[PDB]
């Protein structure tokens, strides 16, 4: 039993806990709050380093974990910066800081917060706890025991969004962009030549620019529901702007008027990638091509219509959504730069749907403040630490700013709570 | 007589004049087919200056009048460089040259051939000339005479879009951007405070950076159909992508499936800015807030639902368009970056309906090599020199690589029809 | 009486109250210590951005007057950026932060931390106090009175380099880059047409910037001792390489070594201005240029041999060093870039002189942590707060983050000499 | 016999067989002059990009071998991109050309003006033919035959500076810069692990990086006469300013001048490094060390004061020129960035210093049109096509740019020299 539970200890919850920690260590109430965090995967480099993929970084250096939240936090990248001797010649590279050096930053701040942290530890279930006809407690279960509370945080997210079409097929020769990096460790010393690629974000990008990167003969052929990569957003969404007006706004709609946003918002198509990243990826295409290698195709205005695993790959059929017209290609693998599901309801949330209200699609209700609006309920509140289109107006983002803020506004809500 | 006329000596009358040049210097058959320039307005660096306002110039320095047609053109912008003593600077600059640059540029050719134009001569009217009960001749009308030829290049544009609720009140105080620098004059030494700027482009950025320039107390409104300027596209279309590609697409497309994309392509609503422009605007406003004036105001997904002119100025309702809510701006001038409107027909092929085949909504029907179609026509041909939507797939644009392109493919069609 | 006076309440002053603000908040010792500010300028905008002219801050944001020594500190940048409502836009600029923003920075600091400060309170002089035939105490001498103190610490600098040459000369028609802001104020609403400006570091480069840019018909004839602005440094030496290592390896010499490295460092002759300063003036130039208008003349290798004020402005006689070869100039006002006077022995402890020991030159003998070496003195201490080439290798900078370090280590010596 | 012969068909060579090709091919009277070129090394891709190393090719697109002196050259760059179909994706890059792009550029134009160039084919010696008492032809003398002229150019350059220390060392584990690609393929598939270069300039830089690039465990040791790379000059000369108005200065000085410009010039130290080569060291370093691995160390103020090859490496001892102080390294391998030796008389020209005037120092005495001042000679011309310290005041560089000049200035003089 804890005053709260937080269900992640990636850099969402990593930044909760920071908030804590500040307080604690400057003597304020909110640092007496007992908060334990359940982490499915373990403390890793590698993990971390997982977490980060296909996310913008090309920022401002003082949208860190806490700086936006509180500037003077020992957990700030200027604190990181000096305590490794690394400050003044962080500020001649004249560029931003690079997805390694956030990784590492990350670790830096997790190993000082961590110490209610309970690693590999996944949760399996949340059971309710009814005692006078209303719920009272949640029993969050797990593979090394149950924990008791009245407060719960998720901070895992969401999941790979994998088409019909595609779910037999998920295998070592193709899979979606989350695992990347440990599907193509798997090829050992050898990848295949002939990669199809699937989806316009960054996640796709950067794939693309790692399979052309590791080796001089892979061909990619990379597939847009829309325009290619020369025509996407230069930076992501929360890079460009102050996100939280965009949500203030949105939460400022009623119902009926959010789905029109979304509906607008959804065929502006908004998907943005580091301008460096398509910097690279466009400059090395474009040297190869000095020397007669033309390795990467593009098909725009296409989806997948048929595909199928043959002894030799994939035959993949396209179709261009304008024109009709249809092509097959085949390949040896299959990357899906998909992106993610938004749930309606989380699964962990399953057992609790009798307590929870209902938005227009039957999904959570959440305010501004990420608190899920329950029913019947005496004293328990769950609050859902991200962006989704559905409740925000705003896709799901690993923006570490964005976690700052977040961070500051649970906590708050968190210690008015307990009194 | 002569074995054409050209209607319009701007950017793109001028890059075919550098055809026909080059060709004539080069003893090549295509220079001594002899045509003729009609310019309504005169020789004036004011009037060319004017031409290039709202026109993204953040471009490759090879991507001039005639380069990418023919690199050896006397003409081009190295050509110009080394006529002025001013190559090896130009390169040390680190930046794209400025709009005042190619202004100047642009100058420097016309000078060299507008040995056949005619300025301060507008077209009025263009006449049909019949013989045989089929269309053999056309007779173009000027207020200094007449000229007869089977073959027409109309390389003057189109028309401020002006919507209806403020045709009355177009003055000194309101006004489209195209007279922009005409009307600020007007005011000589003293601007009004009160500004409203309505429009998502470039030519409604440099607008507002002008007026925010100018007089360190005037505000400006700016007014966004959808979202405001930072969140535009960086860059105007044809310096993202190579243009032809897209309008060889679109042209392979027929007509239902053109429809279908071009409502698909303004829902995407690609509106684009040079990211200088965009740079200059954030910082000067940025800068003039340290200070305290915060002079710029922002009104997103937003139209103007009524405007009035009264003693004290302009009352302008807004409203927005998702959640209805209204509200009442009290402006002193207001300025329409509306953009141009696309003719179906343009007004000076009026006479001439009767030999012009229809497109699918009665408008021009015209092919991939800017030729008009016509019906019961006896070797009379047509091209119109620019891009649109409705049959290129791409707005028009003032690119200067594009002219030079489009001069290369018309010339040899010219060439063609004098045999 | 108090245990401490410092002298100047510029960047260098302000940075060492940041230190003890710091350490009070936190209720750490150093705190305690009680310790007076004078500055003879008053406490206006107006003359902190005086104090920031010639000063590349074309660096990073941390590197502010805090953060290299203590980023949780409350005086910030990052706590200014929040305090302002800015964090968010700033990280869009995308360049680096503006003089008239760090000197709005620098207010924003001074403005908490100057509870302690006198201004328009000039030390006229510093007089000894000696008790027991050596020295116990030093009375600080002011208008407003006298000050007592075994602790002082001088944080003024030095004074412009005036050539004997000009030293009749100095007047409205005539200044040290020092007072060109004031000087140009008081010619009104015109400027004078041809001027001279002598210097090749940041400080005459902004005067060349600001003459051209305030008049279209203004002429600069801007002298170099050696090659002109082209082949500048790009980057004051503070931003190119991290300059306590080099004051380190200064120190690390003896003094018949040290003579020797600074007269290779003399004639390697690094002297930087911010890249983007280059840049304003070259490309205005260019911009100039194309118009027709040279208006930037550049005489290197030269030095004025000869220069009278007649009746119609200065006649100034150049002599290119090489050549030998000379020529006259005549115009209407001059600029001198000629930058700051190296003391031997600050003109304020010429009445200690006595008790001071000698370094080769016989000016102040310095130490790694700008502490004046004494001689038959009783616990006095004295702090020059500022580098020279002499004493530290290395030109005075206004430094932002050199400042930050400097306090740090004066501040903790402070604390050692009360106990 | 031909009219001229020029011995190298590197890229000086090739920019004058431009001029000769441009004027052949305009009908021109220079175009008839027979010219025959001798190149000591084969026709190879690798042999060209050897030519290019470094180089600082961060310079405008215009700067290539033809278009400075002809923009409408059928050798531009500009008609190399057209030629290739990359004109508009090259400015998309908004980085300047590649190294491996301007190589390609490079055999693009050979392979066009080729046609009188004799590789594989050194000069072996220049004999004198005297016939009245005085020299009227010379004999180049080849493997393959002899050629007979009364005009001359070498545009074959200077030899690799290396200091006698080494001499008795050179070899596959301690090699030349100009060497470094053939040394390092010899090496196979395993680099040796400790590495000292020595040097300042870009091709010791390149080296750094590209060891530390090919092998993630390479310990660099990095050794500087003055201070390291972070503080050399950004960009090399010829693309910071116009170099012929410095060739101009030069040669309007009398000799006694020339040297006091010289020794200044010496102690002023100019050696620059293109900006993105010193940034990728900088980043890759940096990078690095965010994992702990501290791989490049760096000696300023630092000679090889002793060397010796021993069983296992080196054993290299440093002696700091200002402290006097000394230390010891040992490594397994050690790259000299040395540079070029200029020669007073190229060895080649040997047997005709009875022939040649002196300059001060019994070398060449060149003009300002790079011509070979003679003494008993009738109608021999001899030209060196390239820039020195000692007769041009800069020291030679591979800037096509200036090439593009130098070839034009002595194509005509050739013109002259016929008739």
């Amino acid at each position: 039993h804890s005053d709260a539970i937080c269900i992640g200890f990636g850099p969402a919850g990593i930044a909760l806990a920071c908030a804590f920690e500040d307080a604690r260590e400057a003597s304020q109430p909110l640092g007496d709050l007992s908060i334990g965090y359940l982490e499915a995967a373990p403390d890793t480099q590698w993990h971390r380093e997982l977490l980060l993929a296909g996310t913008d970084i090309n920022h401002h250096v003082f949208r860190d974990l806490v700086t936006p939240r509180n500037p003077r936090s020992r957990f700030s990248f200027a604190m990181y910066l000096k305590d490794q001797g690394r400050m003044f010649d962080f500020g001649l590279l004249g560029r931003p800081a690079s997805r390694h050096e956030w990784s590492d930053y990350l670790g830096w701040v997790s190993r000082q917060v961590d110490g209610h942290t309970r690693f590999d530890t996944p949760v399996t279930e949340i059971d309710p706890v009814i005692r006078n006809g209303r719920l009272q407690e949640v029993r969050v279960r797990t593979p090394q025991g149950s924990f008791a509370t009245r407060n719960l945080v998720l901070s895992s997210g969401s999941a790979p969004r994998i088409p019909q079409a595609f779910e037999a097929l998920l295998g070592p020769t193709l899979f979606h962009t989350s695992r990347f990096l440990t599907r193509l460790q798997a090829f050992g010393k050898q990848l295949p030549k002939r990669w199809l690629v699937l989806g316009s974000g960054q996640s796709a990008s950067e794939s693309v620019l790692e399979l052309v990167s590791r080796d001089p003969a892979i061909e990619v052929h990379s597939v847009h529901r829309c325009a290619g990569f020369k025509l996407t957003q230069l930076g992501q969404f929360p890079n460009r702007v102050f996100a939280p007006d965009h949500v203030d706004y949105f939460h400022s709609l009623n119902p009926a008027a959010r789905q029109r946003f979304l509906d607008w918002s959804r065929s502006t198509n908004y998907a943005g990638i580091d301008p460096d990243e398509r910097q690279k990826l466009f400059s090395l295409i474009y040297e190869d091509s000095i020397a007669g290698r033309t390795r990467l195709h593009t098909y725009a205005y296409s989806v997948i219509s048929a595909i199928e695993h043959t002894a030799d790959g994939y035959r993949v059929e396209l179709t261009d959504t304008f024109s009709q017209r249809t092509r097959v290609l085949e390949v040896d693998a299959v990357v899906l730069g998909t992106g993610y599901q938004q749930y309606l309801i989380p699964p962990l949330l399953s057992g609790l749907q009798p307590w929870l209200a209902a938005d227009v699609d039957g999904g959570l209700l959440i305010d501004r403040d990420y608190r899920v609006a329950t029913q019947g309920a005496c004293d328990v509140n769950i609050w859902v630490n991200g962006l989704s289109e559905r409740s925000h107006g705003i896709s799901d983002s690993q923006s570490f700013s964005l976690m700052a803020l977040r961070a500051g506004r649970i906590a708050s809500a968190l210690e008015r709570a307990v009194e």
